[PDB]
Order: C-alpha cells, then structure tokens, then sequence
C-alpha cells in the first residue's frame, strides 16, 4: 500500500529548494501514516497565478502517494482592519477569492481528498491572552531577521507591531492542524520555520519545511 519511505522521499525531493531535516522527513514516512500536509495562502489576490503550479504539483504529489493535503486560506489576519483609513477584506471578498482559488487548484487536485480550511475558524476563538502567550514566543530580535523586516529597519521605514505577530499566527495555524509537513515558496522560509519551531514550544512533533520555487 504506501510505498516504501525511501521511494516517497525521491519523488517528494524533486523539484524543492530546501528540505529542513530530511531526517525528519524520512523519520515521518517511515512511520508509515497519512502526513497532514499544511499549503497557506492569502486571499486578497483574485487568483492564483501560474507561478504557484510546481507548489500545486507537489501538493499532487503528496495527495498521490496518501497524505492529507490541508488547503488553508489566511483569512484571520486579512480580515482586521483599523480602530476608528482603508478597508480589510470583507468575509464576502475571502469567499469569493477562495472560490476562484479552489476551482484553479481542483484542476489538479482531487477535491475528495483535500480538506480547504480557513484558519479564522480556531482564531476567531482565541483571546487576547491567548495571543500573549504565543507572542512572548518569540524575540524581537529574531522577527527583525526577516529579510523584508531587514530591510525596512534599516531603511529606517517603520514596522508597526502586529507585522510581528502575523508569522506567529502562521506557526499556530501548523499546531491547530498538527502539521507534519508545509509547503512554501522560496522566500518564505523564515514563516515556515516559525511552525516547526513554536511546534516543539507547544509540545507537538515538529513540520518538516519544504521551499518551492514560486514563479
């Protein structure tokens, strides 16, 4: 029935920037188990552009070998806006953009055996406190070592605090869906990392981080 682990590693490493810790990603097949993959996206775009297709295929790939793809949408984070300045997304814009994003992605995966979730469903329950608590997860000196936040400090261009908080939301969002694996592009190593790291914080197995190339 699955494949021998050997095998799944040499058709899940094609094609992927980095792996971080095969070791771990060898140990997770040969547990022989359905892995919950975890792929995030932002809903503002209107749709996907064609860059995502290797990240696609790869979900396919997963999904062909027997493992649980989570196709998640990040409405929490687009859905704040302002204290009483420009709009957040209404609910009614992350359904409409969702839907367009899951008639592209159903060209190539199986719907049966995708789960589409969208991460306000265990946010919307979180307190302020709870927020605290994974916020004093972190250092600032480590959110600054994001290269876009590198850059706009020494640019002197002024982050405002709740950028910080955003990766920490990515990293819950890997603990609510027991992520063994999740997948990104290329410059979003440092997010992916975040899950893997407040993972262990929170007494879970870690994810394995996998980059793509996004087009």
């Amino acid at each position: 029935h699955h494949l021998p682990a050997e095998e799944q590693l040499a058709l899940i490493q094609r094609g992927t920037h980095e792996i971080i810790s095969e070791e771990d990603l060898l140990k997770k097949l040969k547990e022989n188990r359905p892995l919950k993959i975890k792929a995030g996206f932002d809903p503002t775009a209107p749709d996907l552009h064609l860059g995502h297709t290797v990240l696609i295929n790869k979900l396919k790939t997963f999904q062909d070998l027997g493992h649980e793809v989570t196709f998640l949408i990040g409405d929490y984070t687009a859905m704040i806006g302002d204290p009483t300045t420009r709009p957040p997304l209404s609910r009614e814009q992350v359904e409409a953009n969702a839907k367009t994003y899951q008639e592209q992605v159903f060209k190539i995966l199986d719907p049966n055996k995708t789960k589409v979730r969208f991460n306000s469903e265990w946010f919307n329950q979180k307190s302020a406190a709870d927020l605290i608590q994974l916020a004093s997860q972190q250092t600032v000196s480590r959110m600054l070592e994001r290269d876009d936040f590198t850059k706009r400090y020494n640019n002197h261009q002024p982050i405002a605090i709740h950028e910080f908080l955003y990766p920490l939301v990515q990293g819950y969002d890997s603990i609510a869906l027991e992520a063994d694996v999740e997948l990104g592009g290329t410059d979003q190593t440092f997010n992916l990392l975040m899950g893997r790291t407040l993972q262990s914080r929170y007494g879970q197995e870690s994810q394995v981080c996998i980059t793509v190339p996004i087009l």
